[PDB]
């Protein structure tokens, strides 16, 4: 398997990249950093951090944009911190090193992954200005992306920034949907804010947060610690689900529905998922497999 | 003069082409396609049409993107025909050579070219989406530009009459948005469609589209036809006099409005746009010498 | 006159039918739905509302078929909305209420229509799929229909091109079928070129713009964004057909008789093959500009 | 097996009818009849007598369309006859009685059979007008079809009355196209008149189609003179192996070819055999089993 990464590196975005790095069957080709829980400029840095603590400091990184395709940008989000990570130290973690980045944009940078990676996948951590304007530059190259398994939208309603809505998608509601008309929705799986909200862990009935032994147990639980607190105590892994189900795929999947999707760009509900039942269309996860996710995540941390 | 076209080459684009390649103070860097009009294949394959009718094959060309931003593409075939350049046979013009095309994407390379090629102009007959994405992409790199020459809009001001639909911004007002709010409105001037409709011309009463000389002439003659018929019978200039303003600069401008438009993107009407009069907008144009600019449609179709 | 109307439903087709509805010498009998400008679903809701508007749903609304008949169903049409009919909020007309749809084809029903309906007259404002496939079924009950009255054609001979049209080009080998099985001489034609030498200046025109009613709502609300794609002009390219279908010859300036076939190879596939023939069709060139517009204020009253 | 027959009556058609009746495994639930070698006058009359001739006419009767799609009748050297099938007279026989036709058109019956009767099959030996009207008018339910088996098309060079294509898809290439892109390929098997030459049988040397003694026999022989004629004296029998395979399932083939296939409706190759080798495409059968095609063939003019 075969699989780059678009991501808004917050907490638990670089938890995610985890995920996809213990696995040795999972080839990481490339990770792309666009603006969102924390500044492109910080996205870039907290990957760095997260590639140097697990010690596979060799992945392409790629800067795309640092903003939304029409939508302004908003005031810098607190809700990672302000370097976007639980704000972490880096003579704490000995992440105190020269960075890496190329210099392509990271739409570039795509568009050439999927013109030349047979059997490529995509993970879609974070609000999709990049993969839209992709889209929409080259779609005969995007178009041949083995699979999208992407992160966003809040279909049942409850979400995280509107009443009703998700951060992702709603950060750039033009970017999703050039996506949704754009690449073919039978070929996506989309992992929800609400089954993020659903499998929500209690703060104090789970510990994987709060261990040590080595350096990944370190940071996974001093980067989770500053959003448990913003979820109310609650684990709400909204992009480790998107890449433990991306990478596993049927021992990930419990019961997820076939629907087709559209955002809504007009209106007070700037934001809102909207689905309409449908088999060729996105297969949203909406039940988890929730003791293996433990049992994985336990796995990464471990020093054997 | 340098300058930068991007276009969606149908009939009237083309005509705006021919007056910047008549006059030898403009060097055309380059041409950019957009899917406009016509699918975007047609717009390159009539980009190459007119450089052959004027034997100036030198100019590099760019593929764009295909359909607008977020709205549907909405190509007009009824108005320009099906091939986008009023369904001209190229074995009556010697135009049937394979199509010079360039390797890279006119997003690339006009961002390369705002960032290498000093005091460079642009000027836009189309839908602005490669605009936008390259905005979005390198904007340090587009904002390099010293001036923009855009045909769209449906203005009023101090006049008082708003018709019905422009095509260049209804298409991608998403697009005709982020150039707006990114590009500085002070650095930019406007043909309107309602310029094109104010200026108008009979067919019948002026002969600047009917004119058997040489092969230019025979070019913008057969390929105004359907549009010319589509629009009325009537001639309205809305790509050629972009261009007319855009190379013959305060010398083709007879009233000048500036305003700070602002694309609708939103509501009932997501076609139309807003503006008030601003200082530090764009320069959107009122009215024109129609005694020159025909002049000039004259004056291009030499022998 | 009693008439049954196959239909694709898009903003023109509306008011084609609405010109039909106003007048008390014409009794539509049916509604046949066609995947034309929308998917057919879309249609057969945009039939329910304009009758809903209009005022009298007991009109039976049969469905059709989603595709051309041989050619490949592409290339989704978006230019009437996605609706088909403007993309209006149901909540401005209330008619947010549950569809009228029978339960027989529109073929079968249009085959029992004219094997038991006297002196039956069709408007056919949409692709020709359903007619056709019934002329295949069942001739020998078509033929009793006594007049056939076609929007759709572009006869290329002035400057309009064919490639505005959209009717016949859509299913050709419908257009084929039809032109190849019924009455040539018992057939009138409204072309698209018609249709567009009779276009109006909308700035300067002001009849499908009006607020004293729900039909002036209707006509207005759904005729914008088709004008604003038409470059600012209101082409009748239906209701030009219905008035010539409704009022006859006085509706008629100038007309030809043309024999007519479809191309269906080689470079230009919908394009029409025309004929001047005696026993031909009655190729419209020119209608009363003037008492069209009076009917179509007329019924806004 | 339950199936359901498409015939333009002429003289193979009604052999092949009699092999899908001496099985006492295969029901038929309709037959739909439709212009072809002769005109559906005769096709309706000419089922009639081949019922009658068996002895089981409990089997409904349909009249399809009198006409192809949009093709015409063209120029037709009654291959078949006058009546379409060797000019028998019916009082030799004893089939000059009344006709038995329902008052369902032919598409109808055929819909409805395919929407409420289950596992059902079909077998086409004739211009595919009635189907594709069927495809049209309710895609849906001739969906519900288990299979397809057609006898038309040549995709090797030549033909039987086109120098390109082969009869029963030459005569209406619109209607064979309709079905290849609107009914499953994978689904499908083909009798190519290709199979029928090359299948064929030097009359000169053998007998199966000369035998008196019961009615079966006398119908079979008498029928068969004239086509035997036409084609050089051999026995080129596309519709008896197409029913072949239909009943008597894959030791009918030894030798077969997945090929996507497409109809020329252009060009001076109208009508003309389009395929490729496609796993997912359709079963053109090159080689089938001459020894039971002809062993079935004297089992059902057997004395027994
Ligand atoms: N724990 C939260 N409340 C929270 N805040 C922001 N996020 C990000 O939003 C997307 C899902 O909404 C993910 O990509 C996350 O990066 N999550
Ligand atoms: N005025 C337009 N925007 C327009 N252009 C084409 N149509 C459709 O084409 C048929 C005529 O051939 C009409 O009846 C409509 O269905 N409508
Ligand atoms: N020309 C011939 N040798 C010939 N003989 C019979 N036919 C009919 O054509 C189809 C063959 O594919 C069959 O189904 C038959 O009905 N044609
Ligand atoms: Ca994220
Ligand atoms: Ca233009
Ligand atoms: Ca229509
Ligand atoms: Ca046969």
């Amino acid at each position: 398997m075969k699989l780059w990464i678009d991501t808004d590196c917050g907490i638990d975005d670089a938890t995610a990249i985890l995920i996809c790095l213990a696995n040795p069957s999972i080839e990481i080709v490339g990770i792309s950093c666009i603006g969102g829980n924390a500044s492109l400029q910080n996205v870039i840095r907290n990957v760095n951090r997260t590639l140097k603590v697990w010690g596979k400091t060799d992945i392409p990184i790629f800067g795309g944009c640092q903003a939304p395709l029409v939508q302004p940008k908003m005031e810098i989000p607190h809700i990672h911190g302000g370097d976007g990570l639980g704000d972490i130290n880096d003579n704490d973690f000995g992440t105190n090193t020269p960075n890496k980045l190329e210099k392509e944009h990271a739409v570039n940078a795509l568009i050439h992954a999927a013109n030349t990676i047979e059997d490529l996948n995509i993970l879609c951590l974070a609000p999709l200005t990049n993969i839209a304007i992709a889209l929409s530059m080259a779609p005969e190259a995007i178009l041949k992306i083995k699979h999208f398994y992407i992160m966003g939208g809040a279909e049942n309603g409850k979400g995280n920034i509107t009443p009703y809505g998700e951060f992702n998608w709603r950060a750039d509601p033009e970017a999703a949907q050039i996506v949704l008309q754009t690449y073919p929705q039978y070929q996506t799986t989309i992992a929800s804010w609400t089954l993020a909200v659903f499998n929500s862990f209690n703060a104090n009935d789970y510990d994987f947060f709060n261990l040590d032994g080595n350096l990944v147990r370190r940071f996974i639980r001093e980067t989770w610690k500053p959003i448990i607190a913003f979820d109310g105590g609650r684990i709400c892994p909204a992009d480790p689900l998107a890449a433990f189900i991306a990478v596993y795929g049927d021992r990930a999947i419990k019961r997820a529905e076939r629907l087709h999707l559209s955002m809504v760009l007009e209106g007070e509900k700037l934001g809102m998922s909207l689905a309409e039942p449908d088999e060729k269309g996105c297969l949203v996860v909406k039940e988890c497999d929730a003791e293996l996710f433990v049992k994985i995540l336990r796995e990464l941390q471990d020093h054997q």
